[PDB]
């Protein structure tokens, strides 16, 4: 039998408010979930190419710095993977839910008073907008300086990190989306090409959509 360390946090107050408000409220326009993560991939994915200008083995890891979309209507997920610099296990605590950020009161006020959620972004709660479509949100990543940590939470005010034991990925972050029900058309190659031509187009990253054969 193996044994595998699990550990579990709760989640900075406000940011569980946030979360419960994006869950619990309906809003339209939720397609910009993906812009926020292909966003928060390009930002990783610039900072392992600046890195690399001055320390080209940083890429030993992998040189192709890039973001691929898998969607995947089997188990229902939608899955963004990219290169980029990758988080230790220290990044997903503090950047994934236990350190207080200060857009998010800001944001659950204009939201309330009926902002788009498009909105998001700009408050620096954006990776919260996966919550929008999905009901529960794993992020798999891999830095140079660590071991492959994956983060998960289905909201409910806590979230867990372990040492991920699934496929090794060379430095990146793959952020796995476990689709609500009534959002499966985010698995449609058409609705995919449509969001990420709607709001992705300036991405300076090659992103590849991978598509399973019907
Ligand atoms: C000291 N650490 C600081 C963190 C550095 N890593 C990254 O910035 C990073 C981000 C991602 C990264 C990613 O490649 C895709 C994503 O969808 C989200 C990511 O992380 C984020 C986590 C939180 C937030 N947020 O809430 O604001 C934004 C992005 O992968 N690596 C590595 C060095």
């Amino acid at each position: 039998m193996e044994e595998e360390e699990v550990e579990t946090f709760a989640f900075q107050a406000e940011i569980a408010q946030l979360m419960s408000l994006i869950i619990n409220t309906f809003y339209s326009n939720k397609e910009i979930f993906l812009r926020e993560l292909i966003s928060n991939s390009s930002d990783a994915l610039d900072k392992i190419r600046y890195e690399s200008l001055t320390d080209p083995s940083k890429l030993d890891s992998g040189k192709e710095l890039h973001i691929n979309l898998i969607p995947n209507k089997q188990d229902r997920t939608l899955t963004i993977v990219d290169t980029g610099i990758g988080m230790t296990k220290a990044d997903l605590i503090n950047n994934l839910g236990t350190i207080a950020k200060s857009g998010t009161k800001a944001f659950m006020e204009a939201l309330q008073a009926g902002a788009d959620i498009s909105m998001i972004g700009q408050f620096g709660v954006g990776f919260y907008s996966a919550y929008l479509v999905a009901e529960k949100v794993t992020v798999i990543t891999k830095h140079n300086d660590d071991e492959q940590y994956a983060w998960e939470s289905s909201a409910g005010g806590s979230f867990t990190v372990r040492t991920d034991t699934g496929e090794p990925m060379g430095r990146g972050t793959k952020v796995i989306l476990h689709l609500k029900e009534d959002q499966t058309e985010y698995l449609e190659e058409r609705r995919i090409k449509e969001i990420v031509k709607k709001h992705s187009q300036f991405i300076g990253y090659p992103i590849t959509l991978f598509v399973e054969k019907e």
